[PDB]
This record gives C-alpha cells, sequence and structure tokens, in this order.
C-alpha cells in the first residue's frame, strides 16, 4: 500500500496526503481519464468486515449522486488485489482546523460566509436523506478562492459504535459531537446543524466551546453544559444565531442545513436570527 | 439646512454624514415612525431644475420598489419649506473606498464575495429596467457582517452631462467610467458590469487600473488603453474573469449583473470564467 500501486489497474498512488482511524487518503491519478484524484484506502480491519462495508458504501453511494460546489465529489468505490477504497475529489484547499492553527479565529465576515456555504452544502445532502454525522473543521476544506468543500459524508459513523457515554471512546474526536449522538441516538440533520454551530463557535470566538482530557469528558459537557457566553464584542445577532444552533434538544434547533444557512444570511444582512 | 431642521415636518436632521457634487447626506429621524434614516438634501442648483428633478425621481422611484439585502433602501422623496430631498436607508457600513484606504487591496476571498454580492444586487436592478450608471467603491457599502449595500442607483447620472471626451469634466469621478459612457452613449447593464470590473481590478490588485491628472486623462485610457496585466500570483481564472469584464465593447462583456455574479461563482468554485 504505497507509491506506484495501481488499484484495480486504474488508480495509481502518488503521495500520502491524509490519515485517520479508518484508513489513509492518497493523491492518485485515474489512468482511464488521466485525472488527479483522492483515494481513501481503508484499513484491513474495515475492508474485512462485510456489514461495515455495506453501510460505508450506502453513504458514499448517495454522496456520489450529489452535484454541488460545496460537496467534495465522490467518484467511485472499488476493491483491489483484499483492499477496499473510495475514490474522491482531490480538493485544493486547506482543512478548517489547519486554518485556525494560525489565525485562532476567523474574521467575522469569513466565518459567516463559511457557515452559510457549509449549511447550503449540508442541505443538498439533507434533501437526499443523507446526514453527514461527523461535521468538524477537518471536514471543511477551504480553497484559495474561499469555496468551502465538505468531505466524508456519513462514512466515519458507519462503524456502529455504542454510546460514548457508556464506552468512553470515539473514533476521531468528540469535540463537535451533538448531544443526542453522544447519547447513542442516530444523527439527524439537526445533529449536523449543532456540530456546525460548534465549528461556528470556534471560528468566531477563537476557541472551541468545550474541551477536556478525553472523549468522555468533552461529550458529557455537550450533553450537560451550557456553552460559555461568546465574547460581548460580537454582534448580538451573531451570538444569538450560534446560541440557537447549540441548544441541547435537537427539536429546538434549525432542523437542517437550509434553515441554518438562511439564518446565517438573515444575520449577515443585519436581521436577528429567524425562528427555528 | 442644519441640525434640528425637520423636513416637511417629518424628518429631523441630526448629523452631516456624506457630501458631494449633487448635495449632502444627513442622518435623520423619521418622526412618524421613530426610525433613523439617511436623507440626501439636494443643492439648490438641482432642486430648482424641474426636468432634472423629474429624471432624478424616475430613478429613485424605481429603486424604492426593489427589495433586496444588497440594495440600500430608498424610502421617499419630498420637498420642504424650496429644498428637495430623498429619504434612504441609513446603512451601518463603510464605503469600499474607505476600506481600501487602509488595506490597499482586499483578500482574494473577500474580493470575490463582494463582487458576487454587488453583481446580484445590480441584477435585481437590471431586471427592473434600472441601470446604476455610477458604480464605484463609494457606492459599495460594507457592513460589519460583510453584507454589501449598494447606494445611489441612477441619480448621479440624471444630470444630463455631455460627453467627457468633449467637455473634459465629470460630476464625481471618471476613474470607473465605462468607455461607452465616456463616449456619451447611455449606460446599459453592461456598463455597470464594466465599472464593477474596475472596482474588482482595484480590490484584488491593490490599485485602480487607470489613473491620471483629471477626468479627461483617465476617461481616455478607459476608451483606448488596454488595462495593465494583473499580478501573476492571482489565479488565472480570477485574472481572466476581470479581463473579460474590462473589454471595450460592451457587447462582448457579461451583459448584466446576474451573468457576472454567476461568473464570479464559477471562479470561486475553481472553474474558468463562463462564456459571456
Amino acid at each position: 500500500p504505497r507509491v506506484g500501486v495501481t488499484l484495480s489497474g486504474r488508480y495509481r498512488l502518488q503521495r500520502l496526503i491524509a490519515t485517520g482511524g479508518m484508513g489513509q487518503v492518497w493523491e492518485a491519478v485515474d489512468n482511464r481519464l488521466g485525472r488527479r484524484v483522492a483515494v481513501k484506502v481503508l484499513k484491513s480491519e474495515f475492508s474485512s468486515d462485510p456489514e461495515f462495508i455495506e453501510r460505508f458504501r450506502a453513504e458514499a453511494r448517495t454522496t456520489a449522486m450529489l452535484n454541488h460546489p460545496g460537496i467534495a465529489s465522490v467518484h467511485d468505490y472499488g476493491e483491489s488485489q483484499r483492499t477496499a477504497y473510495l475514490v474522491m475529489e482531490l480538493v485544493n484547499g486547506e482543512p478548517l482546523n489547519s486554518v485556525l492553527k494560525r489565525t485562532g479565529r476567523l474574521s467575522l465576515r469569513h466565518a459567516l460566509d463559511m457557515l452559510e456555504q457549509t449549511g447550503r452544502a449540508l442541505q443538498i445532502a439533507h434533501a437526499a436523506g443523507l446526514v453527514h454525522r461527523d461535521v468538524k473543521p477537518g471536514n471543511i476544506l477551504i480553497t484559495p478562492t474561499g469555496q468551502v468543500k465538505i468531505t466524508d459524508f456519513g462514512i466515519a459513523k458507519a462503524v456502529d459504535a455504542a454510546p460514548v457515554t457508556q464506552t468512553g471512546m470515539v473514533m476521531g474526536t468528540a469535540q463537535y459531537i451533538a448531544p443526542e449522538q453522544a447519547l447513542g441516538h442516530d444523527a439527524s440533520p439537526a445533529s449536523d446543524v449543532y456540530s456546525l454551530g460548534v465549528v461556528g463557535y470556534e471560528a468566531v470566538s477563537g476557541k472551541r466551546p468545550f474541551a477536556g482530557d478525553g472523549a468522555l469528558t468533552v461529550a458529557m459537557k455537550h450533553i450537560k453544559e451550557p456553552p460559555p457566553p461568546l465574547p460581548p464584542d460580537l454582534p448580538p445577532n451573531v451570538r444569538e444565531l450560534i446560541e440557537i444552533t447549540l441548544v441541547k434538544n435537537p427539536a429546538m434547533r434549525y432542523r437542517s442545513g437550509g434553515p441554518f444557512a438562511d439564518a446565517v444570511a438573515a444575520v449577515r444582512a443585519g436581521r436577528r436570527p429567524p425562528r427555528p
């Protein structure tokens, strides 16, 4: 699993570009079309699990039928000679977590824009029956021109993990988890909204709203802790928009990506956040 | 014409906030609704001209029927005891020329956003038969949240000035003039597009494309001079988008605000500028 390997005789691996709990992402060339792409190569522990692969493919498949500037394309699945993989768009952009490592916060203007873009991208997905379920800065790529591209819809949460409250463990991070997810309820479009509110909270104010040593620590605060008031210098309408997104009851939030994005637009336009 | 004057017994002047060739703009309170507003009080030389007032009102009137986040509202016209005025939205934002006095250029991301916002705002106007005719940074207000608001549709150009090529004089600036306007042709939606391309050229690169000592100097360069190549470090698609906007023949540009904005979206999204 390395440079020069040509998966299913089609996709030639060039460089290792991302990594994670489920596998690694590589820059490749599609040699049938002579197009550079991203390939997520799954770890054997996932490749070898029939049922996990079924759920994984169900999500990816749906994402591959969505055409929108803010959804990173999903091109194909394959297995090669044992080794499962997903072929994706190679996005020329920088993960939001990377961006913030430098700036601490985003400019208010850029934050709202990003939030609104992400919300429109999620809404296409939500309209198709598709929940992201792992919204977080590492899944929000920003290109040089400011286009937000959203990666990895559905797939991380296809591992059918028990509640974090009971296991004390999460694949990836619990820093953006929706409280109902941390409880073991299946995500809904309102869960993505909440997790985008966390991203939003981070992006405007400088820091995430909840921290702690370990998944269980942070996840519990999501369930039980009112978030710390955002900085008083932020327009109240902006603060209020974010506060709404972070209510514990999913039934009391903006219900999906479109209503949220619209609420971001009303706020950019100087109006108070609309009724969720 | 000063603080405490209550125009037509309704609008009470508070503070002098803008100024210019045609008159002055004041912060006021509407005392019928208890709402803060902006009032353009016209100079006597314009108040006293029947025909100029007719054309002035024809433009303002049309703008007042457009409801869009990017068009600064036009609320009413009146005359008080002699003195003509136009009642407008009081926009809490900073003119683009003001912004640039500090930053020199905008960030690429902010520039595209502004351009696209302005283009959508112009398109509503263009769809109504309304041309702005004096697109320039001083008519592009930017609020703390990044909402662009466009002021003064139509009205500056209601003075029915002869060609700048022949008079050597322009009311306001010639720095953003469309070549066909500088020639004495009536503006079209494509003229606004061109002038937004100049704004765009300025906003991305640091400086306006044409300068010179006096209206005639700059206006002639608009007619005759190919603009200086934009900085090579800018994405080619961005450069190309702007180059298209600045062709001399209006018939070869994006024809109105919507096609332009769409072209800005394609470029933000990493695609080359669409066919005008």
